[PDB]
């Protein structure tokens, strides 16, 4: 459980932006992707466990982390077919072969999960944990936060995100089990910390997620994304949480259904990397080692 960054950043040109991630080691790629509002930072005591299993990558997505900003900004900015046109183009560029093992949370789950439906021959594994495997209802959505993702979908969200600050400020560590050093929560701050369309992504993200069928255009993209997912025979490793958060409920009975999978439970509520980043690590490398026999 430490506070440094894992690997050193490294930079290609997308569609005039330049975007950040790691890439560290050789071999086929281990590819782990942020959601909301975090950034390859999430990973950095987890990708570790891995060493010597392959190219260790982890993307920031647009507007995330160390990636550029997107200018115009405003409403229509950072929606879910914005952020997978870039990630698309990246992940072309980094020339990552058809071996690829997905390691996914939130909005990384979703991005992770349709490339892979897109990919199919490409994907190995799928490890995933507190993901968005379909579309939901309010009544799926964790209660002690519904009324604020409410209003983050409403036009309060504004005020909310991008003066206050509330997702970065107050959702990320209230979803984490123990309190996070300055220098965790420093980070975690970094690329939102000016106030206005800087922030822009932490608002857009609450406001794709598929609940009670809208936004139209995400639902129908994880119903697909679901309907695969649940015949698929490609190997997955279902990272569980204790509370969790979103895989709960239904939604983590509907997970359990899928086939060719492998679980563990671990502590945590959303961002269970923060919780138990061994546990999941250690779950992670035994899959691949699996995937990869030596
Ligand atoms: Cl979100
Ligand atoms: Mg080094
Ligand atoms: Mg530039
Ligand atoms: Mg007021």
């Amino acid at each position: 459980l430490g506070a440094k960054p894992f690997g050193e950043k490294k930079f290609i040109e997308i569609k005039g932006r330049r975007m950040a991630y790691i890439d560290e080691g050789t071999g086929d790629p281990i590819l782990f992707q942020h959601g909301n509002p975090t950034s390859s930072y999430l990973w950095r005591n987890i990708m570790p466990h891995c060493a010597g299993l392959g190219r260790l990558i982890a993307c920031d997505l647009i507007g995330m982390g160390d990636s550029d900003k997107l200018d115009p900004s405003g409403p229509e900015r950072y929606a879910y077919a914005e952020h997978r046109d870039y990630l698309d183009a990246l992940w072309e560029a980094l020339d990552l072969g058809d071996r690829v093992v997905l390691v996914v949370h939130d909005w990384g789950s979703a991005l992770g999960f349709d490339w892979a439906r897109r990919h199919r021959e490409r994907v190995q594994g799928i490890a995933y944990m507190e993901a968005i495997a379909m579309p939901i209802e309010w009544a799926d959505f964790p209660e002690q936060c519904r009324d604020l993702f409410q209003a983050f979908r409403s036009q309060a969200g504004e005020e909310l995100v991008l003066q206050d600050n509330v997702f970065v400020e107050q959702v990320l560590p209230g979803c984490i089990l123990r309190p996070l050093s300055e220098a965790e929560m420093a980070a975690y701050r970094e690329p939102f910390l000016a106030a206005g369309e800087a922030r822009r992504p932490t608002l857009s993200w609450p406001r794709q997620i598929p609940i009670a069928g809208t936004p139209a255009d995400v639902v129908a993209i994880a119903r697909d994304y679901a309907g695969w997912l649940s015949e698929s025979p490609i190997p997955k490793l279902f990272i569980n949480a204790e509370p969790g958060a979103l895989t709960t409920g239904r939604m983590r009975d509907f997970c359990r259904t899928w086939p060719n999978q492998t679980e563990i439970t671990v502590a945590g509520a959303h961002f269970i990397q923060e919780d138990s980043p061994d546990e999941i690590g250690a779950a992670i490398a035994a899959f691949v080692r699996r995937l990869r026999p030596a």
